[PDB]
């Protein structure tokens, strides 16, 4: 009996990494199944046959999962935004984290392209970063000149996903990867995902009054806020427009809110 985790599912074949050493796998049981079907990423305990096959008997409960493309237990999901081509968009940048929140996945944000922002946006760009730090994520901002493999292994252990748009970036932090549905590959403490979680932006799971769950500034500070249930817009005695108020949350962040708060409810 031997436990891993799922980097493969190849027409109904299940590749379960063991500290490195691979075996081909079948469920059994209820995960057999399509509604108990394994996913990559699944933790299982599987029984040994043929010295690199087995049979799965369980597959753990998951701590959490993407649906499209199917992946589970994500460790941090890195959102990957370009500085230029296409430029800096906080707007976007908001959208995905609540969409990461949503998910209830780890998240920390990644700039790509920095050797060919000119200098005075790169000094805007850390700026506004700096006020996601505040909040309470990690950020960088890389380009061409930073070793993309050392950044890579310094990020935390697990499972990464890579998110974000075509053409920001992800392939060429990849293709440091590649042996050469979402397949797994291994780094020293770890994965990363061959696919990214979400290129583009699904709302459809999400109702209006989650919103606010998914900005943590405006979660932290809706604690003190009157009602339990503020929702930040038009409530009175409310500590998110206070702190607004006074500086301690940035504008935009509101103004996003606001705006998808607004969105989310209407007919698509
Ligand atoms: N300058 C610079 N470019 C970056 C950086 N990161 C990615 N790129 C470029 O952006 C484009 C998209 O990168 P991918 O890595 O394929 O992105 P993706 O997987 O998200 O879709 C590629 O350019 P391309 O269209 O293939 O043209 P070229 O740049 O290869 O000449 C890639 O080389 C960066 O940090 N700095
Ligand atoms: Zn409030």
């Amino acid at each position: 009996m031997k436990t891993g985790r799922i980097v493969k599912s190849i027409s109904g074949v299940y590749q379960v990494d063991v500290n490195g050493e691979r075996f081909n796998t079948k469920p059994r049981g209820l995960f057999r199944k399509k509604k108990f079907s394994p996913v990559v990423g699944d933790i299982v305990e599987f029984e040994v046959q043929n010295i690199n096959e087995g049979y799965i008997h369980q597959v753990f409960e998951r701590e959490n999962e993407l649906k499209r493309p199917p992946v589970s237990n994500i460790d941090t999901l890195v959102i990957v935004m370009s500085a230029v081509e296409p430029n800096f968009s906080t707007q976007l940048l908001d959208r995905f984290l609540v969409i990461a929140h949503s998910y209830q996945l780890n998240a920390r944000i990644l700039v790509t392209k920095k050797d060919k922002t000119p200098i005075e946006k790169q000094f805007e760009i850390n700026e506004l970063l700096k006020i996601y730090e505040n909040i309470g994520y990690e950020t960088e901002f890389i380009g061409n000149d930073d070793d993309r493999k050392k950044i890579v292994e310094a990020w935390p252990a697990g499972l990464i996903v890579l998110s974000g748009q075509s053409g920001v970036g992800k392939s060429t932090f990849l293709n440091h990867y590649r042996p050469e549905h979402v397949e797994l590959f291994e780094r020293q403490n770890g994965y990363i995902a061959d696919t990214p979680g979400f290129s583009a932006l699904d709302f459809d799971h999400i109702d209006k009054d989650e919103i606010k769950d998914y900005f943590l500034e405006l979660n932290r500070y809706g604690e003190t806020c009157k009602f339990r249930n503020c929702n930040h817009i038009k409530e009175p005695n409310c500590n998110v427009k206070h702190q607004l108020e006074i500086g301690n949350i940035a504008q935009f962040r509101y103004d996003h809110y606001l705006q998808l708060f607004n969105e989310i409810s209407n007919r698509k």
